[PDB]
């Protein structure tokens, strides 16, 4: 077997040489397909064109920052050293423009929408004013990432909600998020037949919950997903000078769920101080996950402030727990040991969409479960309050009506008008009693019944309110935060760093506070921002 | 910051002031609700009237005996100390008046009911002594837990089917578990939609076993399921002279199923003898659960027979364990240790329903897959017997037919007639063989076509049984006892109490076959007591 | 209690001559039954009289076997000792007659049958001479368990193919398996109600697994598979020369799946060589499970071929692993530590039900859900190659184009007429990428098509294909070699034998490979032997 040698010298030999020069061909092979495509017909390929430059300027740019980094840096710091040499003056000036231009903005732009959109500026003041008095350090609040957290909603608010092209962008991604649950209905049609939509929640919702599983596997073993998430947990670490480790599963938590995110971090978690564990679970509690994003897609609530919502709620969840619990420690962990991110043990990419299906298993069982169980609880809660109102001649007595009362002012410093304020409170309700999935099932009936156009009121009863306040309900509905999901998560973070339980439990109901302000701090950016049709 | 740690002295000086003075305000609100219904319409608020006494008399008793436990334990020595000097002679006078009433009842009222209900006695007579000459220690017997736990069925049956207020009481208990069983549909028919009543059995009886397991969490946070176990626990040990520790296990599993019942006494399982840990595994193949109670009432099984077989399954469990395997140790758990019962890790009560209802998510997978797999292997044993019968010209052949022979003398001694004995013997093979969700779905057939009112013979051939008939054979079918649940039995003991595995399979065997003689007890005596129609 | 005493010394006295003394009565009741049935009709009962008489034969035979080893063994070694005396010059005559017999059956049979049977003997010349160019250890080879194996397979072929008792005697058991389908249903009718065909694949095929996979288990209990596997693995120990735990784990894996087969080694694992460890997890890539054999069969793929390949592949695994990895090493396990299976922890047949009802949750939650993942893929993986190919003019571009020509040459040389090779392409790019599942069931379509005998043609499209190629994809098919199952392969075999995670991983790719080699082998010999209709 001396050829069977020699071809193995060959390969030892140049493998460096034989690995890239394939790549290379395989490259020039994409491009002869693009290149082809759009001289045959260029505005049909448009979108293959784009989409082929895009990711060569990342890959370009990502390259050049990795090698020249130290001289960049250099570059930059003739000119770090002078503001800091006038910034003792600077700073003055800096602060006075930009209140000045939030005043210009209330005058000429929120006055003109009206009174509704000033009480939700109004109500910003007042939740994050109540974070303050009931801080655990009011003495130690470090007010860079308040200031900042918030005005970076604000921005984006401004470009996604108040331009054409960032309203543009974030109306075709919500488009596409429609056409790619979709493609659940080939398995399921399969498994369970045609008749499948007898069973619409069961046999047609939940494999979507399974297709969206397996795909973000399929994205975090092709390290697609961990290039996002650095990228954002940079921003956030350069403007609100936040820590590493918790700008890291901040922005984690735009797409990943409660339980998961940590494990973005899972080796550095003995060492987090208190600050950062309560950011840690903030986070989750103030966001959702990919996975059921399209379940409520299903429902009929709206794509474009689903996924515009779940990017806000990353830089409100910093800002609300750098001050419901100030940092008093010095952290330990660094930026390089924050921005790795172990990937899992998947040898190829067949083998990450099993993972990520068989994974689904339990998660559409609980969903189910809960729902039968919680569903039932209030059908008895309500026949019981009946019972009970009946001996006052009160028998319309109801979960609901209790709820209408109790959650009403929060739902009005949001800047839902008095009316519909009492219908937003239900839904809110709903949501921290039982689960987001019950209170975004109710807000979809809201909506189709005012899409079908019958009364308003029937028999003194509103049936149904305005669109601004289905906006509105849609961030302060978007998160994991209820008081039933507290123990899956202090257990699941208790598995992954044993020697923190006493921690971990004395900072779970602070962070699932503090997560209901943060959804409600982006419910009133929105709703300062969206006009009174 | 000075406010703030003000308000913090505050809260800690008077934090025992403060906490119970808000608790009081709650209460004087419920009383003031309480009291303003009964003014408006007394016969209205009525039974929220009743229901409010009764836990005021408990809270107050309860009160009392704890610290008066002391005094009134002395108040009653001096009474105790007579008897014991009287003892010697009044035990023959005692003991002669309850046999002279024995018989008494028998000539006049046993034998004016008829034949069958004599044969019932004699089948108690019976079954209680094979007990004892199969025993495995015939010469050790303490005959004081045999006496009392026959005495206490026989006081309870005398109550609950011989009085109008017992009979009224048992029915109106079961017709309140009946409308909580139908609140599951409102989280069935979501989940499973409108059309969810096309699978009745996976899409509405399950759903009844995840509700039901959800409100059993509930309570057992609550503390409410707790205090009655501890009740009728008390009752048995200062009667039958149990041990606190199989006395709690046994009063536990008449509503906790036999896998978690030992949970109330899982720090003392170590150091229990051979004859407790012999109980505590017959108790739970003698009773049911909760959560599959609506599951055989939805069927059609009488609710009220139901609820009955399992508080008499606690005495008879006793008095059959302790004659099948008598005490011939020490035993070293006391009182106090037995009756607290650490309960779970959750910190609300939206966590424990969360809790119950995860946990029922394995508990519907095994009852959905055990019964397609027996009743798939019963249609091909009834295949190959008949293949085999045709081979004679008996086609007919059939695991019914040889159950119908083999189990019939055990059915005529509970006191049933002739014929229906030998329809009777089929549902005792189905239990044994399978389990008792096989055998409760046939009875449920014979119910319903005796209220049709079809005839009753179709060629030769008994189609429904008497109603005395479908009495018996409820008590007789309600326990866990069947050969394939011998190894999730010993298992889950094992997890609890490795040190005692060698011990644990030895009286795994002797304990369901006194399972199954605990429950034909109660169906004697059931038998005895009802009439014939 | 004397009587008691003296009961315990009879038994304990003769313990032996009373148990042998029931079994005795109980086998003569059995001969009884069936001597009676002769005799009152003998063509009616002659199925039960070759089944006894099987039977008895066996019992004897394994009983001579067990005490006349001795003997036996010495009786035949005077002719081995002749045999290894003249074997220097009569190896060269025996090989000369096999050869000429080969050579024999090309000219006068598959010469006569076509060119396609032709092809398909070298397609078995070409994948045998691949599998050596990129062996492990090319100078290594030890030749014998590779002329065995394919002699073996080709045996078989013979005997199945190729006359009418073996035929007959598979187009029986085939039926047989039919028959035993149809017993799951009423099971699956009581779950799931009359209407449970309203969803064909979840509530009528998934219980078929579930049934089996309960039947499979009290086989287990009751030693009648281990049975047939040492029957089996000692045939190809005494002609192939192959290792005593590769050939127990190769004939189990004919009935059991490749996650639980090397459980009948569990305790040797750990001494197993490189080369042996490979051929575990060949064998279990080269074959499928009994638990899954009924759901393919209700799809419409043949009973008989299916039964076939299965048989056929396990000396056609060994035959491969043994070239694609040698032995360099000395084996430690011996042939006795080896046939000894320690049987499971269950007491009696009806826990040993209930055990394998309850391991089917898991394995028909991942079917289910692998299968809505795995189909939705493919529905965007085709909108997306639409969307590309459109940019050229050709939107009929899809997964199901590309695997046409690219598996092609593989098809073509297991003998597939060129027309069909680009219909069996597609359904080798199935198996590879997805699973055998999604596989089986586009053959189906593929077959009852031509069932209904519609046009083979529709506008340019062949719509089926021929029979002979129906046959040759069910043997290509018959495996669980694809890219996702190599993680829960490692996974279950490391935890076995976490020593040996080194080795696993190293020689899980190779095993895959030869695995897919292994199954085109059996379809090379099935195609050069079937004739062309
Ligand atoms: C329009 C909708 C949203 C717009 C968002 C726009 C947000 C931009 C708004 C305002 C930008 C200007 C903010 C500058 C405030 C100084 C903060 C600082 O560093 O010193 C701190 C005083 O911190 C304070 O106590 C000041 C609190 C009152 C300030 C109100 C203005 C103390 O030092 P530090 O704690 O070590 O830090
Ligand atoms: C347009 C419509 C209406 C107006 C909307 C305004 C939206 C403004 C949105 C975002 C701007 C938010 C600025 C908040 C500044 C917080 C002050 C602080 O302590 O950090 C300072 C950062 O140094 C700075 O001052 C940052 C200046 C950034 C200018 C952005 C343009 C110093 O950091 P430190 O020394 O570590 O302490
Ligand atoms: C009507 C339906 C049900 C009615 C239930 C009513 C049940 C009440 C029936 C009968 C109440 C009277 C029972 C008193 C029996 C004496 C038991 C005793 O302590 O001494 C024991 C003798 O134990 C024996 O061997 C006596 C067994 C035969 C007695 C039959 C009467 C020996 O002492 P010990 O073992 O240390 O105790
Ligand atoms: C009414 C219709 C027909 C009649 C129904 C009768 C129903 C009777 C139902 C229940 C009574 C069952 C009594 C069984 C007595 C067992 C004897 C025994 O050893 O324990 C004795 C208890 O001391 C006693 O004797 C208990 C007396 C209780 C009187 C109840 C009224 C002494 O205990 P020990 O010293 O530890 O031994
Ligand atoms: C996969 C594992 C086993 C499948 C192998 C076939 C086992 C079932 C075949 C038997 C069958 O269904 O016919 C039945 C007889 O069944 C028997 O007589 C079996 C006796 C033991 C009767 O069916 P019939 O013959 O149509 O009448
Ligand atoms: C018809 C469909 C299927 C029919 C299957 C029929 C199969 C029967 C076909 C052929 C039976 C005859 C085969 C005998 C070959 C000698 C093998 C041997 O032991 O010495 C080996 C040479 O090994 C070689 O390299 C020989 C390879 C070429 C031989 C082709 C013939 C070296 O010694 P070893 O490695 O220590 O052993
Ligand atoms: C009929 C239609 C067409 C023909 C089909 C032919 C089908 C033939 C099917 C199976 C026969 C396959 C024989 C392969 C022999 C391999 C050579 C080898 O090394 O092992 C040798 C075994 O010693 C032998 O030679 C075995 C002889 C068996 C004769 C079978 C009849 C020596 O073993 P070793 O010393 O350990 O080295
Ligand atoms: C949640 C995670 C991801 C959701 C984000 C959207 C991803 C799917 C959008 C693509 C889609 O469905 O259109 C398809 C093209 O799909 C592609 O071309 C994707 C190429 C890679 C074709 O659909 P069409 O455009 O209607 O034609
Ligand atoms: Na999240
Ligand atoms: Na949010
Ligand atoms: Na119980
Ligand atoms: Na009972
Ligand atoms: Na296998
Ligand atoms: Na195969």
């Amino acid at each position: 077997e001396r050829m069977c040698g020699r071809m193995s010298d060959f390969c030892r030999e140049h493998k460096t040489t034989l690995r890239y020069i394939i790549w290379g061909i395989l490259i020039a092979g994409y491009l002869a397909l693009v290149i082809a495509a759009c001289v045959m017909n260029f505005h049909r390929a448009l979108p293959l064109f784009v989409i082929t430059v895009v990711a060569i300027f990342f890959v370009v740019w990502d390259h050049l920052m990795a090698k020249y980094e130290s001289q960049i840096a250099r570059f930059l710091s003739p000119g770090q050293r002078l503001l800091d040499s006038h910034w003792f003056w600077l700073k003055w000036v800096i602060w006075g423009c930009l209140i000045l231009g939030v005043i210009l903005w209330l005058v000429f732009d929120t006055a003109k929408l009206g009174q509704q959109q000033l009480v939700s500026f109004g109500g910003l003041i007042i939740y994050t004013s109540l974070t303050f008095l009931f801080s655990k350090h009011p003495t130690k609040v470090y007010w860079r990432p308040v200031f900042w957290g918030i005005g970076l909603q604000f921005l984006l608010g401004l470009l996604i909600l108040r331009t054409e092209p960032g309203f543009m962008a974030f109306d075709w991604l919500g488009k596409q998020v429609q056409t790619f649950l979709g493609y659940s209905d080939a398995g399921a049609s399969f498994v369970f037949g045609e008749k499948y939509t007898d069973h619409f929640f069961a046999f047609k919702v939940l494999p979507i919950v399974i297709f969206f599983s397996t795909v973000m596997s399929m994205l975090y073993y092709l390290g697609l997903m961990q290039w996002i998430i650095r990228k954002v947990g940079w921003v956030m670490l350069v403007t609100m000078g936040t820590s590493p480790v918790e700008s890291v599963v901040a922005s984690g938590n735009i797409f990943i769920g409660q339980t998961e995110s940590p494990l973005l971090v899972r080796p550095y978690l003995p060492y987090v101080t208190k600050s950062e564990l309560h950011a840690i679970m903030t986070a989750g509690f103030s966001t959702i996950a990919g996975s059921v994003l399209g379940a409520y897609i299903s429902f009929g609530v709206s794509s474009s402030h689903l996924l515009t919502a779940s990017v806000m709620s990353a830089p409100a969840a910093l800002a609300i727990s750098k001050l419901f619990w100030p940092e008093t420690e010095t952290p330990k962990i660094n930026l390089k040991n924050a921005m790795k991110m172990e990937s899992g043990d998947s040898r190829n990419l067949l083998e990450a969409a099993t993972q990520g299906a068989s994974s689904s298993i339990s998660l559409v069982a609980n969903i189910a479960v809960n729902l039968i169980a919680f569903l039932a609880l209030l059908s008895f809660m309500n026949s019981a309050l009946s019972w009970l109102g009946n001996m006052f001649d009160y028998p319309q007595l109801s979960f609901e009506v209790i709820c209408s009362y109790v959650f009403m002012p929060f739902a009005f410093m949001m800047g839902v008008d008095w009316q519909d304020s009492f219908m937003v409170a239900k839904l809110i309700g709903y949501k921290t009693f039982f689960n987001e999935f019950v209170a975004y099932q109710q807000l979809s009936k809201l909506i189709s019944l005012r899409q079908v156009g019958g009364p308003k009121f029937v028999d003194g009863v509103q049936q149904y309110m305005s669109m601004r306040s289905e906006a509105i309900s849609t961030y302060a509905l978007c998160g994991f935060a209820n008081f039933g999901s507290l123990g899956i998560v202090i257990g699941g973070l208790t598995s992954m760093a044993p020697s923190r339980k006493r921690d971990i439990t004395a900072g779970a109901m602070r962070a699932l506070i503090a997560g209901t302000i943060a959804c409600f701090l982006t419910a009133c950016i929105a709703g300062m921002l969206t006009n009174t049709p």
